[PDB]
């Protein structure tokens, strides 16, 4: 009976051996999809990342870290729901608790809008850093203020100006651009990165900010390195630009998330890049602290 | 921390609420693939069946049973291995234990050859009932006696004549047919079923056998109702023939298994039929005992 | 400029050569999708049906009817929305308007929930005829009484006992089976049909009803024939069982809708089946009024 | 040097072991497609059939015939060409030739219009038996008489009345149905079959004809069994219906072909049925000659 | 009755709001394919482009141009035809016509051979700028002069020397390379670009030509960015390289087209780049006329 | 009968018009696959490369070389086997025989493990050059020392220090990093290449080595360019980095293999890249010996 628990186990991130009590890093999943209009399937993103992860080594070669000894847990997934507001509420209290207990939340989702709940838990020293191809700055979309095209908006409301940066941007609504409050966020385009490099904007954030929260909207990355994103936008960042950003900023991170790609639209390469960025986050941080 | 175990959970069959201790039905998964030459992916079958299952109702309408109150557990999956012999050994001891403890093993696999381990645990009153498009009767295949094209062979060696029946058969090797021992198994073709019906051969088994073990090689079923099978064979059984067989024989079953289909070769309809047959098995049996 | 309109045209059903005024059958799409919790994509089915239509002939062989002279019209799609109530309200209006004008509404939708709007606009002497794998009889699903899992409950409230029949049903939640009002609807299982034939249940309707509305939730059909449906359920009707029903009730029908299949889950076959069901409705009816 | 030819071989039908001269059954591909409108990819069918064959046993259980010892050869594929007339003319020579030598041509194709070729080669006693969802009976299509929707018409031009049957049909253009010549061919609807059984229509042909040529347009079968046909038509024949047709008629068959499916549109199940249907033709024919000769 | 036309509409480019008469930019599809050998499905490109466009914003951030107020119209698609000459002749009339009215034709196609049409309509001052992985510069292919591998050749026949440039090329048949006439066209290799930057070659064209027509053969782009092109060729141009080409040249452009990709071969990313490239042409051109007129 | 052989032919590389005797480059396939534990399908890559080849021209533009007159040969495939050792033994023989005859072996395989056989047949003055994402330096994997995760360990045993260089490496298990013998191989990261360029590492080989063998494990290339590889790893080489290496070492090379990509995981692009790498090897070399 226990000899059976010893032989069989449910699906998990391979290196998340530690339970919650002992974990420095707490990986969890939020299967929410219900405001996405173009491609659907983000619901299934966490699970497919658990799938991809087996192909990965328990040791990170670039950083010289063994993830097996990094203290990761995987709680799994929350109930599927159709209600953005309930989903946001739950994220909020979950992120509170992890952070409160001296741990670092790593949230795997479907949609971007779950990040709103995370922002709600941010203290005043923490600044927000987004990777994204769109400014999610609409006042509302589809009669919902929590449509995943409003996340940058919701974040402004909660944090104020001189607090939020988003990088990769190359899709913006007119309604958004003409808004006065638009200038209250630092929007950095993919074209800017392609011209001046990534380190320049990584510098600005590393100077200005005591602590950070990193949210990765997968579609900021060019479709070539990430085909399965929910809303593809040509001319985007390189997977290495996002690696570099994470690499540099992870020592100051209170929390992390990866959102907005759909396992049903490719054969696994995107969920692979996702699982790998989850590695870069934990490995770069452990090297730093040693 | 416990409020978290209350919100998050790892992937499972939805109705497998009960732990091992309280379960009448013990679902587990065996991710083995390593002798399959044509299509690969059975490794991933159990997981995809967990996936499909959510679309299903917790109540069975045809049998009037609520699976939530049927006492199912899901232990999960065993370690992936390349070694048929190790995999077979482990299956053997697992099946022993469940049966020994008054419970009914329900094994989700990749390859058929894992059934060999199950047979090894069968008492003398139990007879074997297979659904399959091939006689897996080769003496050996690819320098392995445990190649999944030898399962009917291995089963003969263990059980003797007048013990094994396989239904759906429409692919047979010459080497197999010319073997003297071939007649020691009751091979029933799909063509026979299409002519005389299924109930006829279900009758023969229900008369002759005190108890049974049911093993479903998914490819016995016609490709139309099951596209993702590992080795497709046209002109095969109807999904309802297999339903009917299970429906009728489940009250005498000591154990069950579903094998030989690959989630990567279709969009989920096959793993759906699989998950549904898992239902028909438990529901038809609970109705009988009431 | 007018010689251009004669050289280019927008995507249409190739036999819908008549404008509204001069039409007997009015074809329109509803790209609504937003309560489907398994497979998503319904939204795109109208477009795809138009696409499949090109492979069909103008002359339906089995009825000596030429569809190019059947008075068909194609109005395209209604703007996408996330609001169920609002979508239903609009449907109610379009449907009422069209029947008032002595025309017949062929509604190509996404979800089944749009059928509610059609039900609202129905005269005391029209009964509802549904093909479906599920009873769709929930009082409410996922915080909503217009969830597509409720379309039959909603039909009941509008129409009362002895007006609604649903064929193909094999998936029922227990809450629905136990609700007292369940029996006020003639629920016919696919098992009943495979056993007693389809004509038996057709006779039961042709007798008891002066006029009808036909709703095809495409999953009533076995996944062998409609693999692209939103919620597959094995052991279903044959495509020829549905053809037969349409063939037989087409002369009494006031309207007709087709729902619940995501064209993304296959390579065209399902939407071809949907396009052929369309061509059947219009040819069997006209053949009649010859 | 020659040890290498012993280790490596080009791709073919695994049982096609003999050279042409020693072969009874000569399997060959014609990758032609350039008249097909709706789904394209027929060109690759013969290759995909060779690939699926590996999954099949060399011995056919239901006939008790070992295909390895049934005198099969595989010539491979013909060059691709955009010209219909050029292919049809090429087929005709290849069909005539193989029949002269008392061999049995099995033509794996793309489109159905390659069949026209084979029909030019037929003696007066041979009748044509077609499995198809449409009456490819159209005077012309897209400024082409040899367009793959006109195959039946071009067949009637060659054979005349009472020589041609086509089974499974369920899609007909009024221009064909209104032709006086339409009744000069036997058309059996997939609905006929589903109502009267296939055997009835098999019985008629067997009694009437002394020899046949069998042409299988893969879309005559219901899309559930052949999902990857070039022009799908629901409410078709059962995969078993076509098997029974072949089982019962292969002993009189002078030639055979399989056409109009496209491997790009599924994961292999359609080319697997196509390969099985080819086993069935050879095997059931060998069963006849082992029993009655 | 008329309330219904207010609720329902046929599918088109979401921003193509104006009728022809009031339009500056006239977008139209030509679903023609019947010369394409390797991957097929170009026919469906224009439809798939309209479908991806829904994912794009009506306002283009990098140019500060609202497309809804840029005078776009969408005529829809032309009948399908199997005849190359017939389509090319049809295009030529449609291109001439739209240019006469001082409008700007945006031709969404399948194959590249539709471009020939548009080239017949060009005035003497207009030069042709082609993005392509091959030199579709072949005297004939498969007994066809208007075969889609001969587009460049037929272009030279019409314009003569110094009038034509083609960028990104990395696949050439020796029969072309050995032609004396090969040097009468400017061919810039994708390797040239990757070495010297795209701007260099953009500078040359801008200085030389007073006006241009831009033809984008989608396979000139590296398969990483356009996976679903009809004839993929690795080591291609960056998606950004083509954007820069358009950005910089759309103010002189009398016409534009996008061709030779097939939506059947991916999940939408290629038609999404195709739709973005069309936004880029219109937007960057409007930016010029808002700044300098 | 002989006029038939002139009209039909079996699947071949369209420029391999010469028989063995008259050939300088000998192209052969090894459909071996049976130690790959993630994606399976390598086995089919030779066939697919032949298929992609049809889209290529006979004349390679960038080298003024006509491949129809380069003395190429295509021998087809070796019978499938499940035995690694045996496959390797056969490879060893074919490779030795071919180099002895002063011919160059282009081996199109499935797995990387076949390269071992080629390594066995190498003279004291030929160094090994590998493109790969992983170090492949395990002493043994999954109960086997000829697992494809070991191909570099096995290379070392045969060749000793200062003879083996591997470029693109970004995935290393810790056991390999810690083994003392690790440093006896020149391991070049894809990060090193993106930073310092590729030419730097090419110079390092062109100098230190008289002659070489080139092995392309296709996953060394970033999933953007070879999405169909057996084990994807993000942050990799550009396809042009590999082209460059081949361009530069082709004149010293004694053999050349291409491995580790399953054609099932894409729609042709990877095998096109593999076919183009083939055409590069043969054109860059010949251009040279002009
Ligand atoms: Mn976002
Ligand atoms: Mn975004
Ligand atoms: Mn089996
Ligand atoms: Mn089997
Ligand atoms: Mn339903
Ligand atoms: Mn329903
Ligand atoms: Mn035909
Ligand atoms: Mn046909
Ligand atoms: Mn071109
Ligand atoms: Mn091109
Ligand atoms: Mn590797
Ligand atoms: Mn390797």
């Amino acid at each position: 009976a226990s000899e059976l628990r010893s032989i069989f186990s449910l699906k998990k991130i391979a290196d998340a051996v530690n339970g919650y009590e002992e974990a420095k890093y707490v990986v969890f999943g939020i299967p929410f999809d219900n405001t996405s209009s173009y491609r659907r399937g983000s619901k299934y993103a966490p699970d497919s990342i658990r799938g991809a992860y087996v192909n990965l080594e328990s040791y990170e070669y670039s950083y010289g870290i063994d993830l097996l000894a990094s203290g990761m847990a995987d709680l799994g997934d929350m109930e599927e729901s159709e209600d953005v507001e309930y989903v946001i509420d739950t994220v909020e209290s979950v992120v509170s608790a992890v952070m409160s207990d001296g741990k670092i939340p790593i949230m795997l989702g479907g949609e971007h809008s779950i990040t709103v709940g995370a922002v709600r838990a941010l203290p005043k020293d923490v600044d927000l850093v987004i990777v994204d191809a769109h400014s999610d700055f609409r006042s509302s979309y589809m009669g919902n203020k929590y449509n995943h095209a409003c996340v940058t908006r919701r974040a402004l409301d909660l944090l104020g100006e001189g607090r939020i940066t988003s990088i990769g941007i190359r899709s913006v609504s007119r309604e958004e651009f003409e808004d006065p409050d638009f200038r209250k966020v630092s929007f950095i385009s993919s074209f800017d990165v392609k011209k001046n490099g990534i380190d320049k904007y990584i510098e600005e954030v590393d100077r200005k900010s005591r602590r950070v929260y990193i949210s990765v909207d997968m579609d900021g990355i060019d479709p070539a390195y990430a085909p399965a994103v929910g809303t593809p936008e040509p001319f985007g960042l390189a997977d290495t630009d996002v690696r570099r950003l994470i690499e540099r900023l992870s020592y100051k991170a209170v929390g992390f998330d990866i959102v907005e790609f759909s396992p049903l639209y490719d054969n696994g390469n995107t969920s692979m890049l996702a699982a790998k960025l989850l590695q870069v986050f934990i490995a770069s941080r452990e090297k730093y602290y040693k």
